[PDB]
């Protein structure tokens, strides 16, 4: 899995995006806290539970609170990219 950032590109379908995210105040980060097994994120095999999200269609979400992020890929139509880093290590704050 790179650490690099990369870039996804996921085509919302009935489930909707297939993955859900968590999220605090600003400047705690947004990350991926699940993955639906063959949903839309899923079949791509380029995302990972752990992920930041750094930006969605090139809305800056690094700094972002929980609420900004969840309308922001609300909002973000049926085709969404997604800049994604892998950082385990500070989504393993907002797991139990």
């Amino acid at each position: 899995i790179p650490r690099e950032p990369r870039r996804i590109v996921i085509h919302r379908g009935s489930t909707g995006l297939g993955f859900n995210i968590v999220g605090g105040e600003p400047g705690e980060g947004i990350f991926i806290s699940f993955i639906l097994a063959g949903g839309p994120a899923d079949l791509s095999g380029e995302l990972r539970k752990g992920d930041q999200i750094l930006s969605v269609n090139g809305v800056d979400l690094r700094n972002a609170s929980h609420e900004q992020a969840a309308i922001a890929l609300k909002n973000a139509g049926q085709t969404v990219t997604i800049i994604a880093q892998y950082k385990p290590e500070e989504y393993s704050r907002f797991e139990a």
